[PDB]
């Protein structure tokens, strides 16, 4: 009986992993202020239920397997059945709410995320747990009372309703099959809507690491490359059109400034091609003024990254701009945006992270360039740091939302792969009894328990913030 010690330790350590893993999930949500969102309220109840499974359900099932029979009597049996049947079904319901939540998040992105509340989450979690208890506890505990006899043998522990095969499959449909089909079709739709998505900036590319030396050094190097003196550098990048990028505003704005006493302190780099009439205008001002430089071509992002991390300001005179990645790209390299108050730009830029102007007004853009000239002092370094922080936090917002949706899919996938063997065994049992050996049935039962152990692992793998704080919690010892 040396094998008895082996199975008890393998499963005993598996019970320990589930208890450790879910306590760390629970503790991190409550301790870490960054993990206190509406989604993690539902992930907390999953860890609550999985802690119960790992601590109670697993240890009791270790007894059943090691002994070969149920030795703790009818009282402990009914309390083990009700506990297991409520907690497991609450987790199924929580997973169902979490999926519809992700579905609406993606299908109604301008209506539903505002309607999302922390109080609504708690009301939904309670509703799931209460509904599960009202649905399983009476069926588990009172079936023997209603019938008037306990049909369960003294050596076994199972729900009395399971004896009726019509109730067994009728419950597998309502508690597994139907909830899985719903969560499958909800996710097909999520994928379809996510396929047409517009991703933000590639933060692995747009960053200061690539640049060498000091900004003052790079700016002096860049200005001498275009054969120009040291001054306040203003840069434009984009298609030379009459419709949305608006080089004609900046071109008209330089003309207003060329009559001023501040013009000699300014430096202009105009990059892009398109309209030949607008290209010739840019080329005209380049000839008239030594502080104006024009590059009539669309340059690759690798050099634009160097330019953003060298120039003082970036002028975005967009007539129409829905997303404004150009602002975020420039802000990440320390460039201060002087942009039109349109679409995405209106959202990205604040009073502390750049100058906003009225679109299609060369007079207001000229005044803004003049305001930027007065800002030229030690105050630029602290302004640049605000532009970095804002663009990085803003880009982190779009990355974390898809990350949450990716985690819930991984938890649904984990759930499907672990409970399908047992549910398909139940399906085989309907027509073929003694088709499945007792050893194969036990593998099916244990896989349902393993789902509780692999859910914390899903949070560490699909979320970087969870993986880091897990190590921080074990640090305390």
């Amino acid at each position: 009986t040396v094998e008895m010690v082996f199975i008890a330790t393998v499963t005993g350590s598996l019970s320990l992993v589930t208890v450790v893993g879910n306590i760390l999930v629970m503790l991190s949500i409550k301790v870490n202020r960054q993990l206190q969102t509406v989604n993690n309220y539902f992930l907390f109840s999953l860890a609550c239920a999985d802690l119960i499974i790992g601590a109670f359900s697993m240890n009791l099932y270790t007894v059943y397997t090691i002994k070969g029979y149920w030795p703790l009597g009818a009282v402990v049996c009914d309390l083990w059945l009700a506990l297991d049947y409520v907690v497991s079904n609450a987790s199924v319901m929580n997973l169902l709410i979490i999926s519809f939540d992700r579905y609406f998040c993606v299908t109604k992105p301008l209506t539903y995320p505002a309607r999302r509340t922390t109080k609504m989450a708690a009301l939904m979690i309670a509703a799931a747990w209460v509904l599960s208890f009202v649905l399983w506890a009476p069926a588990i505990l009172f079936w023997q009372f209603v019938v008037g006899k306990r049909t369960v043998p003294d050596n076994q522990c199972f729900a009395q309703f399971l004896s009726n095969p019509a109730v067994t499959f009728g419950t597998a449909i309502a508690a597994f099959y139907l909830p899985v089909v719903i969560m499958t079709v909800l996710y097909i739709h999520i994928y379809l809507a996510s396929r047409s998505r517009v991703h933000g900036i590639d933060c692995s590319f747009w960053n200061e690491s690539y640049l060498t030396g000091s900004r003052d050094e790079r700016k002096k190097s860049l200005l001498s490359k275009f054969g120009m003196d040291e001054g306040v550098t203003f840069m434009f990048i984009g298609r030379f059109d009459r419709g949305q990028k608006g080089v004609d505003v900046l071109l008209k704005a330089i003309e207003i400034l060329s009559s001023k006493k501040e013009f000699q302190e300014m430096r202009f780099i105009i990059i892009g091609k398109g309209d030949p009439e607008l290209e010739g205008w840019a080329r005209s001002l380049e000839e008239k003024h030594g502080n104006v430089k024009v590059i009539t071509e669309m340059l690759s992002r690798e050099f634009v990254r160097e330019l953003y991390g060298s120039v003082d300001f970036v002028i975005i005179p967009s007539y129409f701009e829905p997303f404004g990645l150009v602002a975020l790209e420039a802000m990440c390299l320390g460039a201060i945006p002087i942009a039109s108050a349109v679409g995405g730009l209106r959202d990205i830029i604040t009073n502390e992270t750049g100058i906003l102007v009225k679109a299609g007004d060369p007079g207001e853009l000229a005044n803004a360039i003049l305001k930027a000239l007065e800002l030229s002092r030690s105050d630029l370094s602290k302004f640049r740091e605000n532009c970095k922080k804002r663009a990085m936090s803003f880009s982190q917002m779009a990355a974390r939302e898809r990350k949450v949706t990716r985690t819930i899919f991984a938890i649904l996938l984990a759930f499907i792969l672990t409970w399908t063997p047992y549910n398909v065994m139940v399906l085989v049992n309907t027509f073929c009894q003694s088709c499945i050996p007792d050893t194969v049935w036990s593998i099916g039962y244990w896989l349902c328990y393993v789902n509780s152990t692999i859910r914390p692992a899903c949070y560490a793998l699909c979320n970087a913030e969870f993986k880091k704080t897990f190590r921080h919690l074990l640090l305390c010892q």
